[PDB]
């Protein structure tokens, strides 16, 4: 239950990045690539994995840290969109690991251990390839059948002989720099023999000289044997080489007293086939073909090709979290435990790189399987006590590496499974009752399966370094979109953390997948990317139902939840508007112009809400309410409405009419303001309370603080179908009135019915002078990118104004104001009679439940005969 | 006003795709890439630019057609988000065009008019890179403000000169034709000169011999003079390649009798430098390297290389609809025109390399420049009047073509200007009186320019080729995702149209791409991106208000405007919940038991609506509920709950509940069902009417079809902290039911507190026989995925369910109901009384309104005393 950083989540980590690469393929790297380029490989490997385990530390800080594998941290904190991507591709990336690590085995065994035994003889001199090659199909195979069934079977001893695996590994990396420091001072004696500036195999033959000094017959040697025609006299026809030539035995371990990396220094890419000359050795270019004894480039080399084979050393981050549910301070442990694990990795990578062209001869470098060397490992000439150390040793970790890989695979498809979030792996979560899979294991076997008939350990690892650079990509992809995008419930409570630093291995990452095989890069992508909506489309066919379209509602919920956050008032003002339409006996729109007016502004728009009440006893008349709706759908779609439809049977009309102001549009989808007919047959029989509804909806929008556009002479509308030229638009400008009345006439223009119409801004002054009023305005319009606009200034008296500034100071009397009422509409048709639209402002309401005439025939005077005007009044915006 | 489909989009299309490329680079691709490959190149550029021509034509078909060039065709109806991609790389792919037609027209009046002039004169024999490509620089800047200042001034001529343009273009690709029949039985008289397999430049010698018989002293020729080291007695000091081969004149027009496609069939792909080789001609290989005067391989060439140069031959479809406006059946013209010219433009492009390669030898097929057929031109020398026809002809064909490629540009950019889209780019819109700019001008003279400083027409190409693939890419894409995705407002009503056919060609577009230059093709996809988007970020900050906010609002309208099409009702049932929290004075929530419970449901899921309600007077306690709501807020974050609000100050409690019941969930995001509390201090002193309101709400469920959940011993609930383990769940099962009450248990156990519990299904039988009505169950089970749960059957007699089957017909009496309320939990405790929750079905209540303690004394029996149950009910559902 309580475990710590050390012995919890650093040496299960560090147990997992040591391995085969260390040991079978580095000092290939090193003497291929020089030490210059070599260098470069490291760096950009230890920093592509660094930057990984920063994000993964944001997904540690971050949330809740559940108990159990690593998997259920990367699922919980990122969706389980992602979670199917990043789980899969690291199972797969694991499963070859398994195979990659078994292969390393067999090749050390089959070349180190036991040379002497193999059943697939070479039968000539070039089979060396398919005999080498099919020796690795029908081995590993043979072992790993071995694998399986003591991970089925005897998974309790490998629990318990995990301490022994890392000891196999530490006692083994101290070897190669307890052996490094001894070397200086003190070199031990490892002769390699040299012709020219190629060299020879220095396999079978022991002692190498032109002849042979038999104690009383000198005799040309075994190399005249593997030179010359025959083992015979000292004779002609023999090599023009050979000949020429003379045989050169010197020292391979020069120590790190000599300057080495002044002179192993360059590049030494060759192609496959060539013989490995030496830099600095004397030479006759006699030019034979003799190609029987030497050394050899055993496959192409390139710089972006050695970056795909050194890469799965440095890989098994995400097994330094397989140990979270017995952990104390998890969200601790795992950004300060993995790294420190990874610096300690990177120090030792660039450290023999280094150390391997500082002491050893580059040309037994570039000799894979140590054949100059008679079949020794060059790193474990390097080794203080005994090669045998590090061969016995790396044959063991590179096993019990292989060995740990197997269980991973097994038990991360159980959880995938029972996850249940993919149904075509259903039948892989049936567990014994230890948690062992019997499918799962059959899955891991088969899929490993597929890495032994490849049966070379350089063409498994471009393959094993697309899938683990597959899930770092999308662990820094998933961690970069969450902080850009601020997706909600995500904070990164984490110290050394930015969002463009997992951008920056965003790249990276994508840098390494093309370089390596591009063909491969794109299939990789895009097989990504189908199984990625695949998890979104069943999440879809589980939680809203069933279909495709409740992946367009699982967006809109997505999209609802975000304004939650903040404000809705953060900058700019746009009308959103709420339409209501009054409804008659046998059902049908009392005035369909604002439906088409709604639409002559806000056309192919926001939001758009239109309202609808019946009156009376909702129990029975709900399919009359399914068919009132019906009208108004095929309505709106006919004068290009794209908005919303709200229904009620309600009781009374000031109930509904104050209810669908105040909840319509759920959550920040909100509607803006109210847009509303005229009870225009006004002073009649029995409307009268009709009549005071449509007061009852002003107060409502004064306490709703909701702007309001109620229109006069609705019947007297443009159709959507007719157009307008030259006709004159005027607004009446009020200090309090804001930018809707500047933008209101703007938004209509737009419209191909509004078009080919001028602006005349009227305005209304109450101060003295104009010149600064009108640079007020002008401003404005240089502001509002809408100049062309023409403005005009009329102040008769501010006594005749003391209906709107007795309302502005608020920002008998009654009967003063409507004396005031005709003395303002004679301003108004004398300079705008023929408009083809008027705006006014519209005064407040009294508070008194008996300013209802006091308020009205004030305004019907107001509206003296005029064609189209609008009377608008909004509160508290802000239009920038 | 009216045009036809012929004269009107057949003619300026086919004047816009003949152009230099049939002249000037046509036959050099035919000699280098033999037959068959350059047949390979033709097939996958034509049938490129056939795939776009559907594609455009279902946006032909589609829409309003708006009249006035293509770009309003494209944005219009595929939204401006894809006019500000398609309509920018078809500018700058156009700007390239007219520089790229103005450095053919200088190519061929520096070759062929006027060789004689050269400003820049070869300083040497390896100055001829830099002295040609000195010249292109400085010359077609002298003739670039040329055409400026015409397309400025003279655009009234341009109008009208425009016939003669393609008059030039027919009447020379006739003059191919007709004199390609003249050489088959007649060819005329071209001869070339060879020597050994490679051969020699022919423009300063006219006769060819290794001597010359000068009338009475056959003196050595010109040729001793420029292949040994002067003009001299005939000695030694000569070429080894010279002397010991011969001067060679043979035909290079056998004509169409011979057989040449058999022999001039293969790939004839050279690196730089190389001399032209014959492959077939006697050879002394003796190796001089003698390069004084011959011919070359100009450039390297390849395969990729010819198709990034030859397709701008077939650019030019999207100015075969630039007069839209002037059409009267334009939906059936631009399919029938477009498309049409496009067959008649590869019949032209097939036919002619087959009819090169079968009349021309291959060797001059080679040589570019007509060097070798002493500055004439490849194509004229098949012309039957003379080679001028052509060379006139193509010269000002070019001209023309470019002449009409800075009209274009000049228009376009002031149509995206005046859509004002774009703000960086506001300062272009100002054109002149009659719709000419100053500024586009302006700016297509400085693109255009960059072209003459690359100098070549083999790189201009590949990069003119590039933005022309980058709108014929994303017209397929556009095209394919509407169809596929169904965005509305999108029915293509063309016949010849598949959703695939524009997903075909968006592959191979994207194939052209990469296999041109692969770091151009990333930065070209990546720059179109963040433009793309661009667009769409200030989509937010013009109609939304501001911010980035808007964009989520846009993309919310965008999903809630989709799911208007089709019916909520296609296939399944899942519960979205609308709880209802009844609030007392000092308003606070009476139970938040529920809306624990809910999130026991919907945890991290679907739609869940709070409900929520005030009496009285909204008129002044407005802010009490912006007060209120913060409450629920604060507490829906409390338990988990990712819902939204809704608070209603109406005046009596009975509307209100009424009311957000038929009025929550804007459009198709609905609420599906009614979590509801219960009135628990029941038999008490006022709240009897307040215990009817209760009653009101079962009414509404019945009439608006949504199922009821209310909840019975509300404070007894577990809280989100506690869990349970070991105890049963019941259900009780009518047939009428649902299966709402197979899949309610199964949602609960998904909780952690909730999970560790078993089910025990507790059906109720009215029938006789229960292993067929088991069998029935367990079927159910095996479909339902959820076979964990145990099955238990019971039945007494069918009058003690006669409360229930006198509503299953339907689907003192009222006594006799509450005598088998009292039987039926004698059932229920016996076998389930120590149940962590019941699920027991809600009956039918009374139509008669004095029903009321005729069904709720029967319910407050059937709850008799137990600890947690669900009273459930619901209507219309599917369950699969
Ligand atoms: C090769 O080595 C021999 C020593 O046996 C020496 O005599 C001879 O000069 C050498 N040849 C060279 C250095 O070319
Ligand atoms: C060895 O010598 C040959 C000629 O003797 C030379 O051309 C070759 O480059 C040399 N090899 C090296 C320097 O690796
Ligand atoms: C080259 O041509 C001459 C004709 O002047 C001929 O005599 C000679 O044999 C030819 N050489 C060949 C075909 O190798
Ligand atoms: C011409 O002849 C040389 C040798 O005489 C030969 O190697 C070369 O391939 C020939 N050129 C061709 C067939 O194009």
């Amino acid at each position: 239950p309580q475990m710590g950083t050390f012995m919890g989540v650093y040496l299960p980590c560090l147990q997992n990045i040591f391995g085969v690469i260390l040991f079978l393929r580095l000092t290939w790297v090193v003497g291929t690539a020089g030490v210059l380029q070599a260098f470069a490989i490291v760096l950009i490997c230890c920093c592509c994995t660094m930057l990984t385990a920063i994000s993964m530390s944001a997904i540690a800080t971050n949330g809740v840290v559940p108990a159990g594998g690593s998997y259920f941290m990367i699922s919980r904190a990122l969706g389980p969109e992602f979670g199917g991507a990043v789980g899969l591709c690291f199972y797969l990336g694991t499963t070859f690991a398994a195979a990659m690590y078994i292969l390393g085995a067999i090749e050390i065994f089959l070349v180190y251990i036991v040379p002497r035994a193999a059943i697939f003889h070479s039968d000539d001199a070039l089979k060396e390839s398919a005999a080498m090659l099919n020796n690795m199909r029908v081995y590993g195979t043979a072992f790993l059948v071995l694998m399986v069934l003591v991970v089925f079977i005897g998974v309790r001893y490998v629990n318990k002989f995990a301490s022994l695996f890392l000891a196999c590994v530490i006692v083994s990396i101290l070897a190669i720099y307890a052996g490094a420091i001894k070397s200086s001072f003190a070199p031990p004696h490892f002769p390699v023999c040299m012709l020219g500036n190629r060299t020879l195999s220095s396999r079978h033959i022991d002692v190498c000289s032109k002849t042979k000094e038999i104690n009383n017959m000198t005799v040309p040697s075994k190399l005249w044997g593997f030179f010359c025609n025959s083992s015979q006299f000292f004779n002609a026809t023999c090599d023009e080489y050979f000949v020429h030539n003379n045989v050169t035995s010197i020292q391979g371990i020069p120590g790190l007293a000599s300057g080495i990396i002044t002179e192993n220094l360059w590049s030494n890419y060759l192609p496959k086939g060539e013989i490995i000359e030496k830099p600095s050795a004397k030479s006759s270019d006699v030019l034979g073909s003799l190609n029987h004894e030497y050394v050899l480039v055993d496959i192409t080399t390139s710089f972006t090709l050695l970056v795909g084979i050194f890469f799965p050393s440095v890989t098994g981050i995400m097994a330094g979290s397989n140990r979270s549910g017995d952990l104390k301070d998890a969200q601790k442990s795992i950004p300060i435990g993995t790294i420190l694990a990874i610096l300690t990795t990177s120090f030792v990578y660039l450290s023999n790189v280094v150390l391997f062209g500082a002491c050893i001869e580059g040309v037994v470098l570039r000799d894979k399987f140590g054949d100059a060397v008679k079949g020794n490992l060059v790193v474990g000439t390097l080794s203080w006590p005994s090669p045998w150390v590090i061969v016995i040793g790396s044959f063991f970790s590179t096993c019990g590496a292989g060995l740990q890989s197997l269980t991973g695979a097994p038990r991360l498809l159980q959880a995938i499974a029972k996850d249940n979030i993919i149904p075509f792996l259903r039948v892989f979560g049936h567990s014994k009752a230890n948690g062992e899979p019997t499918w799962a294991l059959l899955l891991t076997a088969a899929i490993a399966e597929l890495g032994i008939l490849i049966a070379s350990l350089d063409l498994v690892a471009p393959i094993l370094s697309m899938f683990f650079l597959m899930c770092y990509l999308f662990v820094n992809l998933a961690c970069a979109l969450q902080t850009l995008l601020r997706t909600p419930n995500w904070r990164p409570r984490f110290r050394y953390y930015h969002w463009a630093l997992s951008f920056m291995g965003m790249s990276i990452c994508l840098a390494l997948m093309f370089i390596s095989s591009w063909y491969y890069a794109i299939v990789a992508m895009v097989i990504a990317g189908m199984i990625y909506k695949y998890i979104e489309y069943q999440g879809a066919e589980k939680e809203w139902g069933d279909g495709i379209r409740g992946l367009s509602l699982s967006a809109a919920r997505f999209a609802l939840l975000r304004l939650e956050e903040g404000p809705p008032h953060t900058k700019n003002w746009r009308p959103q508007l709420l339409v209501l339409l009054k409804l008659d006996e046998d059902l049908h729109v009392k005035h369909p112009r604002l439906l088409t007016f709604a639409s002559q502004l806000k056309a192919g728009k926001g939001l758009t809400i239109v309202g609808s009440v019946i009156v009376g006893n909702f129990l029975e008349n709900y399919g009359e309410a399914l068919a009132a709706e019906q009208t108004i759908k095929h309505l709106m779609e006919a004068e290009k409405v794209k908005g919303f439809c709200q229904l009620v049977v309600a009781a009374k009309l000031r109930e509904g009419i104050s209810h669908l102001i105040q909840s319509c549009g759920l959550g920040g989808m909100k509607h803006n303001t109210v847009v509303m007919g005229w009870p225009n047959g006004w002073r009649q029989s029995e409307d009268a309370r009709a009549w005071k509804t449509f007061i009852g909806t002003v107060r409502v929008t004064t306490a709703a603080h909701l702007a309001l556009l109620v229109a006069k002479n609705i019947s007297f509308f443009p159709s959507n179908v007719e157009q307008f030229s030259e006709g004159n638009i005027d607004v009446w400008w009020i200090v309090h009135d804001g930018g809707m009345l500047m933008l209101l006439p703007f938004l209509l223009k737009q419209h191909k019915v509004w078009r080919k119409c001028s602006i005349r801004i009227f305005t209304v002054a109450q101060l003295e002078d104009n010149s600064i009023q009108m640079k007020k305005d002008l401003a404005t319009f240089l502001y509002h990118l809408r100049i062309e606009a023409e403005v005009e200034v009329v102040e008769m008296h501010d006594s005749d104004i003391s209906a709107y500034t007795y309302e502005r100071t608020l920002m008998q009397s009654n009967v003063r104001r409507m004396h005031t009422a005709v003395k303002l509409n004679e301003v108004i048709v004398n300079k705008s009679h023929e408009a083809k639209l008027v705006l006014l402002n519209m005064p407040g309401p009294p508070r008194n439940p008996e300013g209802d005439e006091n308020y009205m025939e004030f305004l019907e005077v107001l509206t003296e005969g005029l064609e189209r005007v609008l009377l608008v009044r909004g509160g508290g915006s802000e239009v920038i």
